């Protein structure tokens, strides 16, 4: 009996042969595997819902961006994001080297391109061998090492004879035996991109890729390896049904010019062709203000690289050019028709979030749990997650090491929460009093635990000076250092204009006068807690809770606690509100050091102000709505980092219809609560009743578009 005509069983042990003292790790990829294709087609592939069913599967993997082969492959066995990592695409180009980048290139084995730490370069250091086949990185050598057995990308090498390939590398002496393993398919990416996500191609690629599997799973059954080994059958990205009709051409704004250059795809990138000598000399910023809302209904959106949603972590790289777009599911964006491949082919490169650029995921062998089905999760943690499967100590990375602890029988890493690296110190009433010059138109714990009812936001600042300012409402940390509040908690429960109070705990700063803001100018003061809450409530109106605001940007703010904070409320029984600033002007995604900080202090009405580039906001509920946020027994996330711009011109406000633009604001700009965590260097949750593990999953959670 073949493996996938046999039931499951439980792999509570490992199993294996003598030779063997622990169970080696096999990454298998299918590139272009969407995660749609397992869920509609699963009938069709019996060898992969066997895999499903006896493993550890996850409905969707999320993938990196830009949604590419090269950057997310590499993306897996590095942990890294492709901002840090050197491939940020498949074709590319590095202004400082001056060469291009490509997969059929003599500058693709150039080892000055692969930044980062791949596995078996991991396992290299710690005298663990490792056999790889066809996996991007595997052909270069990067600081200097190569797998133990490696083979150059020949992509005419037929699929059966991989596999066999690996079964041969299996049965080596157990000194020259590889401990890790790899595998590369170009199905059902080829046949995707040919026919389409949906046509008969792809269920033929399928079934083919699905036997295939089954080949392996056979010849690990008559090696006596079929209970001994862990496999991880990945993919790199999903497939977009791309159309004629729908796609956009630069040429149509600009002209048949030539002094530009464009990357086509969904994740266009421009570049000028006198380069490097403009590439930094050419004014981008002209080019994306002469782009922006020129059709009623624009499929694209130019994107200075700061100005990109945070989430997608697409910035901090020299080859990422400083000019993007961002475009609506099934379109793509070329300079002239004549230089993308085709144009109604199945595609993929869309914005990671996208149903549809969804990869797979099916964790199978002894030390994956049988039959558990989690929750999405990004393929940066799948790194960390192979580390505790060969035994070695990870690179550092940008997983949150130990947040896919649940697929595991065993957990080999127990996550601990990060110390408090800020100066806490206290502030008492010690200067009274100025005068503002405003005008006005006519015990502690049980306060304490109502505000912060998850706990106190840890300070990783180091070393930072904060303050805590309590109050009746809400409960703020403030920074003494920046004279502004870090953040502000409070609870807001279902059902519950020029003036100012000068807090006599904080010292004063001539940017605390309302004398200070003038109607002429776009720049004013927002409040982080709303003062509308529960007559009206004063302590919201103190000078501690207010932060530097463009005007066009309290058109967000406002409308985003007037009507949607107060909707969300009903829909989710209440919501705890932590909100503040966020300084980030070197863009790499991380809090900005207080050497960088003064640096990028402005001066404005013959003041000096640090204005915040963004603005953060974490949302969270019961998971049950019968309980209100002050007795969650789970809890649910969601956050946001909204970009503090002079102007509206990304939305689009031109039509006037406000209560459209900004929902489509906010949600194109969710992020991760450990993003937000990373750039404001503050951590939540750390007195809530879940485990670190638990934490880690719930922080990393990001909504799927559609
Ligand atoms: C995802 O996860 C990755 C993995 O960590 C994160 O990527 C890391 O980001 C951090 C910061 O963003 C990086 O640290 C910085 O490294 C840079 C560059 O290093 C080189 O820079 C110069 C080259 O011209 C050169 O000066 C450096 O030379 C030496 O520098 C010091 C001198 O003492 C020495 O200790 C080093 O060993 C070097 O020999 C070097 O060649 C560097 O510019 C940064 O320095 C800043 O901070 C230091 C203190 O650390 C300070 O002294 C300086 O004033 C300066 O402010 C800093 O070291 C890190 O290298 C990245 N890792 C990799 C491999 O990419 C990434 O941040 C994560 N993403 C997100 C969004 O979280
Ligand atoms: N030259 C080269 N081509 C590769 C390598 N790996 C995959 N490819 C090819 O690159 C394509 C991936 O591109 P994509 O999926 O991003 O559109 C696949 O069709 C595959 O044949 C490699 O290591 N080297
Ligand atoms: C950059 O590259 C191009 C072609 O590779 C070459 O013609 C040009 O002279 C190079 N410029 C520099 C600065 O080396
Ligand atoms: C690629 O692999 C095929 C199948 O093994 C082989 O016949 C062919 O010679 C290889 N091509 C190159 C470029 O060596
Ligand atoms: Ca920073
Ligand atoms: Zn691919
Ligand atoms: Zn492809």
């Amino acid at each position: 009996k073949s493996w996938v005509e046999e039931t499951c069983e439980s792999i509570d042990t490992p199993e294996c042969p003598a030779e063997f003292e622990s169970p080696p790790t096999l990454l298998f990829s299918l590139d272009g595997f969407r995660a749609e294709y397992l869920h509609t087609w699963g009938g069709l592939l019996p060898v992969i819902s066997k895999l499903k069913n006896c493993g550890t599967y996850t409905k969707n993997m999320r993938p990196m961006y830009p949604t590419k082969t090269f950057p997310n492959h590499y993306s897996i066995v590095t942990g890294l994001y492709p901002e840090s990592h050197g491939i940020i695409d498949n074709k590319m180009y590095d202004p400082k080297m001056n060469a291009s980048f490509s997969l059929k290139s003599k500058e693709k084995f150039n080892p000055l391109w692969y930044k980062g730490q791949p596995i078996w370069v991991t396992a290299n250091h710690q005298e663990v061998k490792s056999g790889t086949y066809f996996w991007p990185g595997s052909d270069v050598e990067i600081d200097g090492i190569l797998p133990d057995i490696y083979k150059v990308y020949n992509g005419s090498v037929p699929f059966e004879e991989r596999i066999l390939a690996v079964l041969e590398w299996l049965q080596l002496p157990s000194h020259e035996r590889p401990h890790f393993y790899t595998l590369y398919l170009e199905e059902p990416d080829s046949s995707g991109h040919s026919h389409g996500p949906v046509s008969s191609e792809v269920i033929k690629a399928l079934q083919k890729v699905d036997r295939l599997v089954g080949m392996l799973m056979d010849g690990l059954k008559d090696l006596g390896l079929d209970k001994c080994l862990n496999l991880i059958l990945i993919s790199d990205h999903g497939m977009e049904q791309g159309s004629c009709k729908k796609y956009v051409y630069l040429n149509k704004y600009l002209g048949d010019v030539n002094n530009v250059k464009v990357v086509y795809g969904p994740a266009a990138r421009l570049r000028p062709t006198d380069v490097p000598e403009t590439y930094y000399s050419f004014n981008y910023e002209a080019l994306a203000k002469n782009l922006s809302c020129r059709e009623p209904n624009q499929h694209f959106r130019p994107y200075l690289k700061p100005f990109l949603p945070k989430r997608l972590h697409f910035a901090k790289s020299d080859r990422i050019e400083p000019l993007t777009f961002y475009l609506d599911p099934q379109w793509q964006l070329a300079l002239n028709p004549s230089e993308r491949k085709y144009c109604g082919s199945g595609f993929h490169g869309s914005d990671n979030l996208f149903s549809n650029m969804q990869a797979l995921f099916i964790g199978y062998g002894p030390a994956f749990k049988h039959g558990a089905e989690v929750d999405s999760f990004e393929n940066i943690e799948v790194y960390n997650l192979m580390c505790d499967l060969l035994g070695l100590i990870p690179a550092p990375n940008n997983g949150s090491h130990g947040s896919l602890n649940h697929l595991l029988k065993k957990p080999i890493y127990n996550p601990s929460h990060p110390k408090e690296e800020g100066f806490l110190s206290q502030c008492p009433i010690k200067s009274t009093s100025n005068d503002l010059g405003c005008t006005c138109d006519p015990e502690d714990d049980d306060i304490y635990h109502m505000t912060v009812p998850y706990g106190r936001p840890r300070i990783l600042l180091k070393q930072h000076r904060v303050c805590l300012l309590q109050q009746q409402q809400f409960l703020t940390g403030y920074s003494l250092d920046l004279l502004m509040p870090l953040w502000a908690s409070y609870t807001f429960l279902s059902n519950d204009s020029n003036c100012l109070y000068q807090d006599l705990r904080i010292p004063l700063s001539p940017v605390h006068k309302c004398s200070y803001y003038k109607s002429n100018s776009k720049l004013s003061y927002g409040f982080l807690t709303p003062p509308r809450l529960n007559h009206i409530y004063s302590e919201a109106l103190l000078t501690s809770n207010i932060v530097p605001m463009y005007q066009s940007f309290q058109v967000i703010w406002h409308y985003l606690h007037d009507t949607l904070l107060q909707r969300y409320a009903h829909e989710r029984n209440g919501i705890n509100v932590v909100s503040g600033p966020v300084f980030d002007f070197d863009y790499d995604g991380r809090y900005d050091s207080l050497e960088i900080l003064k640096q990028n202090s402005r001066v404005i009405r013959s003041q000096e102000i640090l204005i915040p580039t963004h603005f953060f906001i974490v949302l969270t509920s019961c998971k049950q709505l019968s309980e209100t946020p002050l007795e969650c027994s789970a809890l649910e996330s969601s956050a946001y980092i909204l970009p503090h711009r002079p102007d509206n011109i990304e939305s689009c406000t031109h039509g006037k219809r406000e209560s459209s633009w900004v929902e489509e604001l906010l949600t194109l700009h969710r992020a991760r609560v450990t993003d937000v965590e990373l750039i404001t260097g503050l951590s939540f949750y750390q007195d809530r009743q879940e485990s670190v593990s638990e934490l880690l999953r719930l922080k990393t959670h990001l909504p799927i578009f559609s």
